[PDB]
């Protein structure tokens, strides 16, 4: 019997959507093959564990926990059944990402999803063009800069804009994933403004231009051999869930989502999975937009939806991302021996 | 005073110059001005903490290493012996387990101030495939590379080394991508060493950068600063061949030297480093510039390149020091400032 920990909440009101989704996963996994302990962590910080769930958890007030079983090294280093755990389920945004999978992999404790690089990787939405760039995947025109550039280089960034992107665009702050200091502008005066509001927030900015397109997403699972499925769409009446899956696009778009999907889980070296979110406009032109690393896992999320049209079920999927943590982290320690091996 | 913890040993053999670098910036630290605590991590990975040091580290001996307290990781690890929070975290060890970034996605977890760079950097300048590409983004000039995953060299092996053929000039170097531990590093002359020399590398890593090699002279610039940094006239290791005495200012014409200064800053922001960074090129002979590699820890002993580079430029190991600490407060402080607005927006 294998050890789970699931480790949810976090400083952010992220918070409910993070609790439904640990009542979600610790509801759909397998418990006569894992044994399964709890770690809240409050906004405050405290790391609050339950041990050994047994029952369906039939509310959400049931996981606001209150007691704690240790020092988070001994939370998360020892399993209730004396043994390490086989795995860590993270079902929280880490304060960003990778960080939390930095404190896991300083621990030396088994973890589902994505490693610190590609985490980080993700969240910084200028690397992450950078990344899919340098691969060759199709994206929207965009420019980015530092405050301190914006601070000297005003005049030529603003004319950048102007020569290179159409009106509306999109200014973002690079790094984070909250959507705050988003602002769609359809002038220079409101880029100007954007761009000002945003740096409130972010010492850096991509510039997008915006499109009218449909939302597609595809779902990518794995580590060395990763595979993604049809895609789905996220169906919405005005740009500013409801879900189509699959997405009503020609079977060669299809295909060719789900290679570039794969593509992108490589650019950004993911583990584990990750979710690649796609503009297709209505000519069917392409471009991804990103991939989201921890993507929303709720039975009803478009992540595990997308893998139950392939038909592997949500069990199925918690259960393989379990064994894609195990067989990653034994692949780490086995070219540590090999590595060590050869030192000597 | 301020209070300030730094963080020595690891998972690895990186110790003894993790030690001797503790000391020295232990040594270079006014204990008139900060209280230190050091906490030192063990090769099975166990933490054990040291209070106050407040004398000179006359001999690694007078460290207490192993037989300080049992640390375990906690909210803890923000608080000074005398009961104040650090100032600032100086961690003078790498990703012995993980890559670099792990311990510093552990301070951030913690909401501890730490000195240089962060997760994204720390972890981006690890991963080689990861930096050259962000500083070919940044239009940087760098040799020419190929590179693959494990998988990818299973199903296209006899297409990857003609793109070996077709895009390199041979010799080349097979480095793995994500150790710095030149482990699996070799020196390739022709097809039949090429494919031994992959061979071998994926024995440790999953991902290879395969690289045209050139002999050049190793010329290295020192940065440092957060959002307005500022970058040193390079230096060189002294030798005569290119197949322990540094040369500080590089013997380099003085247009070759600004050229690399500012390179350095832009490999610098290719990285979106915090601190410091230590920028590693290569300078052919016909000074054809090539950047090597950004290096996030660089070595850091009284005699070291990155602390040398800086004294040339006026300042002292103890002002670097104390400029590093004073970043990482700045930084953390405006961490501090974002979240805030962040979360009442």
């Amino acid at each position: 019997k294998e050890n789970i920990c699931i480790v949810f909440g976090g400083k952010s009101a992220e918070h409910e959507v993070s609790i439904l989704t640990a009542q979600n996963v610790l509801n759909a996994i397998d418990k006569d093959k894992y044994h399964v302990d709890i770690i809240y962590i409050t906004n405050d910080g405290d790391w609050r564990k339950q041990n050994n769930i047994t029952a369906e958890i039939k509310s959400t007030d049931e996981l606001h926990l209150e007691n704690g079983e240790l020092e988070i090294s001994q939370l998360l280093k020892e399993s209730s059944s004396g043994q390490p755990y086989d795995a860590v389920f993270p079902l929280l945004h880490g304060p960003e990402d990778g960080t939390i999978q930095g404190l896991f992999e300083v621990l030396d404790v088994p973890y589902v999803g994505n490693g610190v690089l590609s985490a980080a990787s993700s969240m910084d939405k200028l690397v992450m063009k950078q990344l899919f760039e340098h691969r060759g995947l199709p994206q929207l025109p965009y420019i980015s800069f530092l405050r301190s550039e914006y601070e000297k280089y005003e005049h030529n960034i603003l004319k950048l804009v102007n020569d290179k992107l159409n009106y509306p665009v999109f200014v973002k702050p690079a790094n984070l994933g909250s959507s705050v200091g988003i602002s769609k502008c359809n002038n220079e005066a409101e880029l100007k403004e954007g761009i000002k509001e945003a740096f409130q927030f972010d010492r850096k900015l991509v510039i997008e231009q915006g499109v009218n397109a449909r939302e597609i997403e595809v779902a990518v699972l794995g580590n060395d051999y990763p595979e993604a499925t049809w895609p789905g769409e996220v169906v919405k009446d005005v740009a500013f869930v409801q879900l189509q899956i699959p997405a009503d696009l020609d079977e060669d778009v299809q295909l060719t989502l789900r290679n570039m999907a794969l593509e992108a889980f490589k650019a950004t070296d993911c583990s584990g999975l990750v979710r690649a979110d796609f503009f297709v406009t209505e000519d069917n032109q392409i471009y991804i937009n990103e991939t989201n690393a921890m993507p929303g896992f709720t039975a009803f999320s478009m992540y595990p939806k997308l893998w139950e049209n392939m038909g592997l079920s949500y069990p199925e999927l918690i259960t393989k991302l379990i064994e894609l943590a195990k067989e990653r982290h034994q692949d780490k320690q086995k070219n540590k021996y090999k590595i060590d091996r050869s030192h000597h």
